């Protein structure tokens, strides 16, 4: 399956926002990162990683495409956005091993907020 993330500077649910911040996915599933607005790209926030997942980044104001077959949650960042709380949650498969990291992980004060959103999320 295919899913599509949009990079915003300025959304419905605020100011520098992966829309949907949240992804549900199954292993093979393709997730598609989408520059709506130009300034952003999309990073790995290498706390909230599976076991075996390279570390990526891409490029600011293009496309990227994530392929996930590890479960497990996939936390992302916009690398210069981080600060304004610009991140997004992929979980694969069911129950997390990696859920307690995730809600442990150092990151900038909005950044943490929005990240307790989506692990609200996580099915
Ligand atoms: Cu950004």
């Amino acid at each position: 399956a295919t899913h599509e993330v949009h990079m915003l500077n300025k959304g419905e649910s605020g100011a520098m926002v992966f829309e949907p911040a949240f992804v549900r996915a199954e292993p093979g599933d393709v997730i598609n990162f989408v520059p709506t607005d130009k300034s952003h790209n999309v990073e790995a926030i290498k706390e909230i990683l599976p076991e075996g997942v390279e570390s990526f980044k891409s490029k600011i104001n293009e496309s990227y495409t994530l392929t996930v077959t590890e479960p497990g949650l996939y936390g992302v960042k916009c690398t210069p956005h981080f600060g304004m709380g610009m991140v997004g949650l992929v979980q694969v498969g069911d129950a997390p091993e990696n859920l307690d990291a995730a809600k442990t992980a150092k990151m900038p004060a909005k950044a943490r907020e929005r990240m307790d959103a989506e692990l609200a999320q996580v099915n």
